[PDB]
Parts: structure tokens; C-alpha cells; sequence
């Protein structure tokens, strides 16, 4: 019920990206590693907490790797033969296929193997939003757990960049699963999220990072109105990153 | 020259226009269709030094013999000045493969006995299998392989083996060049220079699409036969063929 209030002790730039957002409402946040600087479109809104829905698969994947539920030799999980609505979900998966095709059951299976105590300790160490696990059952799916767009960037950057307990091998395997585009100029990584309530999209995300020859940027777009889908959050992120000369 | 018959379906191509001022050959193999596609059949069978495309094999060997590993593929720079800025630093398998850092792979080769190599080359059916004086044998020296063979050998090495799935995946990650919505392109260039002129250019790799996996290789013998131009020609041909 409370939003993100911790102040930023960094160089900061206010952005005007309303033309790219068009009819869609939300916020955009980017962090430059080299400059130690935040760039934010709609800063008050960037601090409003929302369910992370599928961006939380980034963390379920890191936790699954840290607890050795999945590893670099075997991240394969069997399909249980239940009919899912998306054909890409109706088959055996590994980490890369599950992440790419946002296969909910794969991450739910990892979550069922993780003790609440471990998850609470990690969310505390990561300062993950409201750290609210609720009933601890699909808590990241439009439920108790909430995080702001600004925190999505701070939290991800810190998980990946801090000198912490997650192994280099786990970070590498997670990164590989998140790669979307690679060309001569950059590598773009990221994860979409889409929520639906009462037949209407209501919570869209695209969380990621870009590695260029000059810098590394962490970023996130959140959409709450208009056509708030993860696919639209991704398109908006790509347009903003190209407009700022990152891509 | 490579003389063994192809025992698979194949299509002979004319990609003469793309090659243009340059000369050489192109070979592709489709996993799903179990078919080869070949431009300039005669040249595709001529054997040439693999130069830097052999880094693919030294990296595999390095991973097999645990000279380089999953947790650590890092190698410190000895501080010697090299003509390329990208070589003048510490390396890992990925930076070494991307920037074709000769010293990294030479250091792996020096730790491999002739015995192990001779058996891998025999197992892999690697060109003329000629290891010669066993020094920098892959560098415009004794070891030679045809463009047709670069595809058959690589496909077999990755798809048929005593090599680990984890080693194959690590080698694969080091070879990734391009990735988009439609495909992932992996590959390694090779450039040879003799008497001051580019004389032997290569681009060997594979493409993964949502529908198939294709192994391919372009060899250049005239015009401006650099690995850079072999890569350019490969991308134009793959685009024309619908692989992209
Ligand atoms: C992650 O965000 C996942 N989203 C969902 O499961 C939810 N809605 O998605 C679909 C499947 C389209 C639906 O209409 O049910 C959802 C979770 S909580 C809530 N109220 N709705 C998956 N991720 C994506 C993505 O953007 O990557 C999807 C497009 C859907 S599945
Ligand atoms: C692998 O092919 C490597 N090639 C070389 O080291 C050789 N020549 O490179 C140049 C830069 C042209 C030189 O003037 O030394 C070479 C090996 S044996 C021989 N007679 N020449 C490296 N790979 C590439 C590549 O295409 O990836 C290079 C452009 C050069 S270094």
C-alpha cells in the first residue's frame, strides 16, 4: 500500500518521453554504469509499486540456480502433459526455452521447491520492493509482492553487479537466458511481464540491460494504462533506448 | 583435395554474383532437411590451411583436457606488445574467440600432446590430418581442410562423441555473433597472409532459426580473400537462401 521512498544519492536526469509513450501511461528508468547516473521519465510514477508478474522469473531463475534446483548441466524440466493455452508451453523445457517463452509452469515448479525462509532472506538482502510474500503461493502473480519501476532497475543492477553470493556461473547462465538481441553495436537482455484483470491488460513490464562498446545500462519500462502489455513495454523501451542513442 | 563422395541429398548453387570480384566456395547443411547446398563444387573440395577457424577445435580440445573450464577460461596477458589493441589485455574464451587472439589458442595448443591431437583428428576426419612438425601446424602450414569438410566435420563434431554437452555449449557461447527475433548466427573467421597478400579467407559457423539449424562455411581464394569478406559473403548468401 506504500510506495518506494528511498532517495537516490546519484547524478540524475529528468526525461521527457511522453511522445514515445503516446496514449500509454507509465514510466521509464535507466541507469548508466559508467556514469553512476539515473535517467527517469515520470519519477513519481516510477516509485509506485506493482506486482512484478513475469519479471519475477528473473529472480526465480537466479534462486533456482543458487539452490541448484537447476544448473548448467541440467535445467531441463519435464512437461506433465497438461494442456496449456500456449503451444510453446506444451513440451519439455530448459531455462532458455522457459525464459524466452515465459513458461509459467516452469518457474512455478522452481518456486514450489524453494523454502519461504530462503526467499524472505533474499528479498531482504536485495531490498525487493515490499518484500511481501503473502500466502507464499504464486505471490508474484498480481498478488502480495509489489515492486516499483525504479526498484526494478536498482534491484536487478545490484543483484548482477554487486560483489555478492550469487556465483559467476549462475549470473552467466541467467544472462544467457535473458539475451534478446546481439549485433555489432550491442547486446540487449531483458524480460517482459503482462498481467490481465477482468479481461483487460493492466500491468505491463520490460526489465533489462544493454551492453554497448562504451557502457552498460540497466533499464525498465512499466505500463499501467492504454495497452499495458509486456510486448508494448518492450517496444517502448526499444524506441527510448534508440532515441537516447544507446542502441 | 577431398575426394570422398557425398552420401546425402544436395543442391548445386550458383552464388557467383554475390562472390563478385572474389572467388571461392560456399557449403551449407540443413539438419532438418539432411541436405547439402554447394556453390563451386570443385573449389569446395580443395584443401587449405584452416588458420584461425582451427581455434574452434583448440577451444574444444582445451575444454576436453580441462586446460580451460566452465568456471575459468581466463588467461593473463604476458605484457608483450601485439599489433592489435584487443590482444593487449587479459582474455577469456569469449574475448579470445571474438577478437581472434592468437596467443590464447597457441597457449592451449602447447599444452596438448601430439598423441591426443592425432586421435581427435582421425576421429573427426579432419582434412589431411597432417600435423607436420607439430608447432603452429594450423597456421598456413601442414594441416589442410576443404570447405566441404569444414561443414561435415563441424556438424559431426557438434551433432554426433566423447565431447561433453557442457563443453559444446561453452564453445557455442563463444561463437555467437548475431541474435535477433528470427535467428542466432554463430561463427568464426579465418584470414591468412603470405607474400604480403591475403591468400586464404574463411567464415565457418551455424545458424539456428525457429525452424531448423544450418551448418555452413565460405572459403575465399581470390579477390580480397579475408575472413571479413568471407563473413560478408556468407551473410548475403544466407539472407538469399531464406535462413535469415
Ligand atoms: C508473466 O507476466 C505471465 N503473465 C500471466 O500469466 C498473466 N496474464 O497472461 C495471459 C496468459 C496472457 C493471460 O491472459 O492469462 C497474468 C499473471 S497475473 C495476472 N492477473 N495475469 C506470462 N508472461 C507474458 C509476458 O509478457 O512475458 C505473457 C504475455 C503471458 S504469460
Ligand atoms: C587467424 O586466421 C589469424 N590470422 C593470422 O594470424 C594470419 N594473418 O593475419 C594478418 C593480420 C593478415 C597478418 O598480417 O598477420 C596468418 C596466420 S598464418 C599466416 N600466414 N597468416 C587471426 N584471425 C583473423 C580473422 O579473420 O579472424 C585476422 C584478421 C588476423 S589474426
Amino acid at each position: 500500500d506504500y510506495n518506494y521512498k528511498k532517495p537516490l544519492h546519484n547524478d540524475y536526469q529528468i526525461l521527457d518521453k511522453s511522445k514515445i509513450f503516446g496514449s500509454n501511461s507509465g514510466s521509464f528508468v535507466m541507469y548508466s554504469m559508467k556514469k553512476d547516473k539515473y535517467y527517469i521519465y515520470n519519477e513519481k510514477e516510477s516509485r509506485k509499486r506493482y506486482s512484478p508478474n513475469s519479471t519475477y522469473k528473473i529472480y526465480l531463475a537466479m534462486f533456482g540456480l543458487d539452490r541448484h534446483i537447476i544448473n548448467d548441466e541440467n535445467s531441463r524440466m519435464s512437461w506433465n502433459h497438461k494442456h496449456y493455452p500456449f503451444d510453446a508451453w506444451n513440451k519439455e523445457q530448459d531455462l532458455n526455452t522457459a525464459m524466452q517463452n515465459s513458461v509459467n509452469w516452469y518457474f512455478e515448479r522452481i518456486s514450489d521447491q524453494i523454502p519461504k525462509n530462503y526467499t524472505a532472506t533474499q528479498l531482504k538482502q536485495l531490498n525487493y520492493g515490499n518484500k511481501n510474500l503473502g500466502s507464499y503461493k504464486s505471490y508474484w502473480m498480481e498478488d502480495s509482492l509489489k515492486i516499483s519501476n525504479l526498484e526494478q532497475v536498482i534491484v536487478f543492477k545490484n543483484m548482477m553487479e554487486q560483489n555478492n553470493h550469487f556465483s559467476k556461473k549462475a549470473k552467466n547462465q541467467l544472462s544467457s537466458s535473458l539475451l534478446i538481441k546481439k549485433n555489432e553495436k550491442y547486446e540487449l537482455y531483458g524480460k517482459t511481464g503482462t498481467g490481465i484483470v477482468n479481461g483487460k491488460y493492466n500491468n505491463g513490464w520490460f526489465v533489462g540491460y544493454v551492453i554497448t562498446n562504451h557502457d552498460k545500462y540497466y533499464f525498465a519500462t512499466h505500463l499501467s494504462d492504454g495497452k499495458p502489455s509486456g510486448k508494448n513495454a518492450e517496444l517502448i523501451s526499444e524506441k527510448i533506448l534508440k532515441e537516447m542513442g544507446v542502441l
